[PDB]
């Protein structure tokens, strides 16, 4: 009849849907509770060699603002992945962010047995948005070619990458062009938090987290047409790789335009942090609802076919 | 006893609210419409050495939470702005500012020179926009900083008075470094204006699983509710990078309370544009009663008393 399943990267998802990096997926038992839920797959809170203040986090009326900075460390997440997740259950991806290509590097020299052995598969965070010091890799293309390469050159296997939003098209270009260099590049996440929003409390006339001044990295409804704009661009641009949607998902309909835009997974990041696990069960229907009025019985038939005017 | 005035630029504006350029200020119409209203003050459209009609229609869509547009520069031509400058605008009902986006720096220099000695004599006072981010082919000039600093030598050597400049986001440090750094070497930029729309978002209906816009696949600028926080951070980046200009808020604003937040992060003026699209010139009597509504339960009897005073907990 119909079917959510995106078969990608040589696994079989049941449906497209996970957590965004960062949500839900920093402790045991968060893992434990998305590998549970009804989710396609769940990725690992983006991780640094060695294991900000608060409040980090802020719900805002149309979504939410963050300058988390905070993990358990590369060789925790390396072991949940080497004898802890259930890989029977669901797929794993695991998220690095190392704050140079050197540590990048070494730690994919470490996960690519496990790679091999267990089948987690790798997305590199290049886009993250609160770490004091260091605007977003992928905002200098220099430095963007040099990660790529030097990951390329430390890891074997086929990995992602997790890009910020961009806002012309000299920069989409720009942005494609490197990464269709690398062939090991096989998806790109459309997108990271918009970067350095600043949110304002009335009452107190205060800035409403702690680091950085109160700038920090904005999710949810604030940033949807820009991630649709992300994952078309680069679904038009890159079409070797995979398009993985991420930012404003909140229904099953916003799901449906992630992927007519080019998505072939999409994650939940404040919707997620906001209903908890139950989420994914109301997503997969509420999707396959809309499939069902339009006649659609998978994904791959309307997959980017978004229609210009 | 307590006061939305505000004293910059050689002028006192009766309360700090004005249209964002490009909405309702095409025609003599809207002119005379904004100038009739009660905002502190208002701006043309972004204007072209000569007429154009501007990209195809559909060209803006009304978001949930915001707008979409890909106008493309439909304009009346500079003369005709020139003109209204010149000979229609009332300057004691409110300063008149003009806004002039050349599609290069030769283009916008010689706007200037015919622009000053009318500005000399009538005292309207420009506004050179950098960010816009749907004229086909050409990007957001204020995106490549060697481009930003070649239009603000050349408008400094073509213009004798102060001016300022209309911004995109940006989204990093560097960035916010990068162009303050540019801005705070010329001193005739005597304000910025933080924020132009978000660039090239993206609007699917779900109905007919097509793009609501028909330029550019779709894409096109955003404003409205999507772009406050960006708009408030960019608005306060500058504020205090830029300590000698002078900043315009511009995104976001629908009531009094997002205008208070705009002061408070480092603006001066505050423009409407999604807002004042949908609800018309009214909205200016809406907006001066909310903010001083917000200021009278905060005990606040001038925007000097908390502008810029954002406190970073
Ligand atoms: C609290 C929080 C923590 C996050 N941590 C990460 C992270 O560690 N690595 C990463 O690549 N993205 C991180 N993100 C960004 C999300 O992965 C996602 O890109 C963004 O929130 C937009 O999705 P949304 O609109 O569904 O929230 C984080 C987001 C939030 C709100
Ligand atoms: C229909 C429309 C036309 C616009 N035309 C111009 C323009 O000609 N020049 C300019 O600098 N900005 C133009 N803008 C951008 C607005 O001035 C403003 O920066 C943006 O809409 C964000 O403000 P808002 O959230 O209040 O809408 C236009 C915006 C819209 C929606």
């Amino acid at each position: 009849s119909m079917s959510l399943q995106v078969g990608i990267l040589g696994n079989t998802f049941a449906n497209p849907f996970m957590n965004a990096a960062g949500v839900m997926c920093s402790t045991e038992e968060e893992l434990a509770a998305m590998t549970e839920s009804t989710s396609g797959s769940l990725i690992t809170k983006s991780c640094t060699p060695a294991l900000n203040p608060a409040p980090r986090y802020y719900t805002l009326p149309l979504g939410s603002i963050n300058s988390m900075g905070p993990n358990k460390g590369f060789d925790f997440y390396l072991a949940y992945s080497a004898r802890h997740h259930d890989y029977s259950r669901k797929p794993l991806f695991i998220s690095i962010s190392g704050f140079s290509a050197e540590e990048n590097a070494e730690m994919c020299k470490r996960l690519a047995p496990v790679a091999a052995e267990k089948g987690v598969i790798l997305e590199l965070n290049l886009s993250c948005p609160n770490v004091p010091g260091k605007p977003q890799v992928a905002y200098d293309f220099d430095a963007m070619r040099r990660y790529l390469a030097a990951i390329s050159e430390a890891y074997p296997h086929p990995f992602g990458v997790k890009m910020p939003p961009y806002f012309d098209f000299a920069h989409f270009d720009a942005a494609a062009e490197i990464l269709n260099q690398f062939p090991k590049v096989q998806f790109i996440t459309c997108i990271n938090s918009i970067g350095n929003g600043l949110v304002i409390d009335v009452e107190t006339e205060s800035v409403v987290i702690k680091p950085k001044q109160g700038f920090g990295g904005l999710g949810g409804r604030y940033v949807f047409p820009t991630a649709l704009a992300n994952v078309n661009a680069f679904y038009r641009r890159c079409p070797g790789k995979l398009i993985f949607g991420c930012g404003g998902v909140y229904t099953g309909e916003d799901a449906f335009l992630h992927v007519l835009a080019g998505a072939s997974m999409v994650q939940v990041g404040t919707a997620l942090h906001e209903e908890g696990a139950a989420i994914f069960e109301r997503l997969t229907a509420e999707l396959l609802d809309v499939m069902a009025k339009k006649g659609y019985k998978a994904l791959d038939e309307f997959r980017g076919k978004v229609k210009a005017m």
